[PDB]
DNA sequence: CCAGGTCAGAGTGACCTGA
DNA sequence: TCAGGTCACTCTGACCTGG
């Protein structure tokens, strides 16, 4: 367990996958994405944080690209 | 014949006195058995965006009268 | 070490069931 | 009639294994 964050979601990063420090989650999520419509409910500008409860499926999916996920 | 309240899809019957849906129902159900919005709390809960944000279909049950 | 797979856990809503 | 239960379906993410 590396002593990062997740950058998608500020969670504990469990490792350094798709290109960026992210936690299983987010990893599986993206994952998921390569193999969607998502359609966020608000205005696009979402906040994504674990530790708060806040999440947007597309928001968060827009977040994993913004921050490097490949 | 009604439309939910909550969300716009057909409703189902006179659920916790609002007419509503069987989605809306059973989501107002599990709540009284916490949701933070991650945006301004006006979150758009039609029947094709109602299961995206559930900090504002709560809100939007008890806005229409759900008890 | 990570990519990709796995499947128990959890939310949804159409349908069930008793008051 | 409705309140509350059911459970197949589906997304989630903690853990596994091979590379
Ligand atoms: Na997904
Ligand atoms: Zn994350
Ligand atoms: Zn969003
Ligand atoms: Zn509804
Ligand atoms: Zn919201």
């Amino acid at each position: 367990k590396p002593k990062r964050l997740c950058q998608v979601c500020g969670d504990h990063a469990s490792g350094f996958h798709y290109g960026v420090w992210s936690c299983e989650g987010c990893k599986a999520f993206f994952k998921r994405s390569i193999q969607v419509d998502y359609v966020c409910p608000a205005t696009n500008n979402c906040t994504i944080d674990k530790h708060r409860r806040k999440s947007c499926q597309a928001c968060r999916l827009r977040k994993c690209l913004e921050v490097g996920m490949t």
